[PDB]
């Protein structure tokens, strides 16, 4: 950094603190990752200066000649990656992406079937304190009480009982592969659209390690920053019969000017995803996730669903008579960054919760493999099973320190 | 740029073309500007990797220690700048800022008084192809058909007729000062809330060159990238009495995790506006708009409202028999970037228009003064009064190139 340190030592100090913390801690938040320098250079570019309301070739402003190239690259690399018919790379968030789809297909008060929030569903899938749950009438479907796998009989029963205008599939915390085909079938049965929110698993879908929802859904929404390893932003993929409406939902509907600089970073992120070692990288996340789980089970921990088929895991903390809030706190001292997360049928609420959610995308990006996963679990065991021991804490500290050197 | 040109030649080439275009053309788009290198560096930082749903000290994730300072610098510097009691620096956009205000105070279908889109109002101030107009009952107030100044008598009439729950004040293409005192007076008569969208005029308000709306409005919304000269994003300003409700609207309401990297650049831009130099700048911005308006009228051009009191000016192109769309394309041919803009009581639709909107924020940023403004209007007169003349176009190009080097 050149001009920042000289003009804003306060902001620069904060960013340097953050740049060091990212290397110091062992980052297990499942949502997170670390982008390349190419990706940062694109969002730190001068594309922030351009107003480009509209779409490539159909803008509301002059001079969008070169910013149209960047959007088309993003769109055509996105279509190459997921094999969708159309792509909208302007959504600012995963939330704005969801909001735009819902905007396009639903009316105020329509009924929507989305995954139960404490079973794995996301905020924008029906929380009553989110716009989705205020704007629309969401009914939830859940996971099996003992296997913690989506109950497809439950999904079809809710579907037929509530007759939803659209069905949402996917999650923020479900460690198992989601069967898009059954979702498509149930929706056809009741004449509902299908929306797949692939945010968490988009990089895994991209590398062939998770079934692709594109062939089965009308609308596919994603973030560009979780397993896809891109800039913070959103994206909508859809059949070409919904394209004109999807694009109008984004603009002139819920958004204003896109973030061309972030759209250039999405373009770079997708570029990286199309390359062969992204497929390689993705396999290690999933392998590392598998390994981490097993290592955790060996330390005596209980995992919701018994393990994972993707990048994240959900620890049911109860048997260490722990809550997810203290677990989270405790590991933040020793350098492990996780996030408290409700568990299916959690006996407590989503402010305290009974578990921690963990993922390997970030550490895998920094080069950790199987044997370093074994140690992460070891340290989590040492720490969580001996919560007030200052000696356990400090031991934890050197071992984390030994991993991030 | 270090890694981009080697990682991604296709993206790098388009970013580089944009950069060249930004220097070679005369960027007159009124909502555009050029950010500092310090601002871009913050945007290209590692702060994009951090999930930070929540607010500083009240996150739903660990490791937010540094990002919390980033967000407090932005809020505290914003409050210094505009004297608000509370500030939300999380809106991804000016669209999302507005949406969060509406989500907090209005209930689906509620009646809102906003400025008409063709007399100057913004898309999110009631357009029927926008969520604002689809989600709420928007009635519009307009400008005098002769003097093109907001008709406060009209505002007050509609308020009493329609008794909205909220009155929106401000715009995208009004070139005169907005009297916030009368707006609040009217809102108070009819028991409505008053929200001011100062997106276009934040830098001026910050600099003491436009009456500040903060003391008259319950809510103040703004973008950070227009006359404020910050990164692309939004911000909400409000009285303590509404803060909690405003923060909840942004999250868990309408957004997900914030763009922490973008909040870092907002804090940088607020620091820059807090400096003494920024007041010099904004004074020149308006003086340049005054001089370019007068210069424009010397070449025969009619201006909506007779001139400008701010950073913006609107050309009614009817007298010279051209559409807004035609003027824009021709001016793009000689290297002058503007945007077609509807004009009050426009006989043309929003993609053709009978006018062009011009602003001096960005060219002032790049150092242009009074004499360059005389040249610009001369180059603009030359071109729009000789559209068929290829010899006129080449001359124009050279004068542009002489101005931008
Ligand atoms: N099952 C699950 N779903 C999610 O959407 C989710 C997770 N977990 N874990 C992390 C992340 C945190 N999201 C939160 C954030 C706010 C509230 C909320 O209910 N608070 C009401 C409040 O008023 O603040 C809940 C979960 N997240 C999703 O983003
Ligand atoms: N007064 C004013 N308000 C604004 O909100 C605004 C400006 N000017 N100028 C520039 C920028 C341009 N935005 C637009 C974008 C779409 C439409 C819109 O009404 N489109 C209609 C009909 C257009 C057609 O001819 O294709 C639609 O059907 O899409 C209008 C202004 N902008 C705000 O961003
Ligand atoms: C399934 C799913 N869908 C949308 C989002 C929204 O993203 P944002 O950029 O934050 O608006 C998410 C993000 N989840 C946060 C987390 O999992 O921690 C998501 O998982
Ligand atoms: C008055 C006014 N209010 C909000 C916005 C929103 O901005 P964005 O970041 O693009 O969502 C704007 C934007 N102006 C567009 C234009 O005037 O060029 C605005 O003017």
């Amino acid at each position: 950094m050149k001009y920042l340190p000289q003009q804003d030592p306060q902001v620069f100090a904060a960013i340097e603190q953050e740049r060091k913390r990212q290397h110091a801690k062992i980052e297990l938040i499942a949502s997170e990752n670390f982008v390349s320098r190419a990706v940062m250079e694109a969002q730190g570019s001068v594309l922030t200066n351009k107003y480009a309301e509209g779409y490539p070739g159909r803008r509301y402003y002059g001079g969008c000649e070169y910013v149209d190239i960047v959007e088309e690259l993003a769109r055509e690399r996105a279509k190459q990656l997921f094999g969708a018919e159309h792509a909208n790379v302007q959504p600012h968030s995963g939330a704005q992406a969801n909001m735009a789809v819902y905007f396009t297909v639903l009316e105020h008060g329509d009924t929507v079937l989305g995954m139960n929030l404490s079973h794995g569903g996301h905020l924008t899938h029906g929380s009553p304190v989110n716009f989705s749950g205020v704007q629309y009438n969401f009914v939830a479907y859940g996971v099996d009480p003992e296997t913690h796998v989506i109950d497809y009989d439950d999904v079809r029963e809710k579907a037929r009982l509530h007759r939803p205008k659209l069905i949402v599939a996917a999650a923020s915390a479900y460690p198992r592969i989601i069967d898009f085909a059954k979702f498509r079938e149930i929706a056809d049965e009741v004449g509902a659209y299908l929306m797949v929110d692939m945010a968490h698993i988009a990089g895994l879908v991209a590398a062939g390690l998770h079934p692709n929802p594109v062939p089965y859904a009308h609308f596919v929404t994603t973030t560009t920053h979780k397993t896809l390893r891109g800039p913070r932003g959103g994206m909508i993929l859809c059949q070409e019969q919904f394209a004109k409406q999807i694009d109008k939902a984004i603009f002139p509907g819920i958004q204003g000017g896109p973030l061309m600089h972030v759209i250039a970073a999405k373009a770079v992120a997708f570029g990286e995803a199309l390359q062969d070692d992204f497929k390689a990288y993705a396999k290690r996340v999933v392998d590392n996730a598998k390994r981490l789980a097993s290592a955790l089970q060996n330390e005596g921990f209980t995992l919701v669903s018994g393990g994972t088929d993707n990048h994240l895991l959900l620890v049911d903390l109860r048997p260490q008579q722990l809550t997810g809030k203290t677990a989270e706190k405790v590991l933040d001292e020793v350098g492990i960054t996780v996030n408290k997360n409700t568990i299916p049928y959690d006996p407590e609420s989503p402010f305290v919760t009974s578990g921690i959610r963990i993922g390997t995308a970030a550490v895998t990006t920094r080069g950790f493999g199987l044997e370093e996963m074994d140690e992460i679990a070891a340290i989590i065991g040492l720490v969580l099973k001996n919560v007030g021991s200052e000696q356990a804490l400090e031991e934890a500290r050197q071992r984390v320190a030994a991993l991030t050197d």
